[PDB]
């Protein structure tokens, strides 16, 4: 589509069985059976998975200012709101939309979103705890972006993280 693009660094879109997207995380569907989560049978021991969007319009990449996101977990048997969230903006190279947008690490490692450098952590404040149910509203200084995302950790009695929606907004006016 033109508009905003959502991305992960891995997504259980592989296995046919499996309906998980990243792209039901831009889709303003709040609905539990349409959700992006990492979920593995095995694992990766390192908790970490990253989603975020990057801010298209009429199928170009634009920067945004932005001061303000929504996040929407889910949780079941495998799955949940993470146990650490850190917002980052992107600070690397010019790129395009990952061919492999929902699975960056593994099937397109050269992507510079794959570079841990090109992140830069933004400081927030959630209005509730971060857990699976209510939509969590986040707030943090307005910072100049063409891409954001969520750098999060999974349970340690999980095995995977899971989200119905994530959104960026413009700052308050
Ligand atoms: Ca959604």
């Amino acid at each position: 589509e033109n508009s905003n693009q959502a991305f992960a660094s891995a997504t259980n879109d592989i296995d046919k069985n499996s309906h998980d997207r990243v792209d039901y995380l831009n889709d303003g569907d709040h609905s539990e059976n349409r959700r992006w989560t990492n979920w593995s049978p095995t694992p990766s021991s390192n908790p970490e998975v990253s989603a975020g969007v990057i801010f298209r319009e009429n199928g170009k990449i634009v920067e945004r200012t932005v001061a303000q996101a929504k996040l929407h977990f889910f949780a079941d048997s495998g799955t949940d709101a993470p146990s650490k969230l850190v917002l980052e903006r992107y600070v690397g190279p010019g790129f395009e939309v990952p061919t492999y947008y929902s699975n960056y690490q593994a099937y397109e490692s050269g992507h510079p979103f794959n570079n841990p450098e090109n992140w830069e952590a933004v400081p927030y404040r959630a209005d509730k705890d971060i857990a699976a149910g209510d939509e969590i509203n986040v707030t943090f200084k307005a910072v100049k972006a063409k891409a954001m995302r969520w750098r999060m950790e999974r349970k340690a009695d999980k095995s995977g993280v899971a989200m119905i929606e994530m959104t960026f907004l413009a700052p308050s006016e």
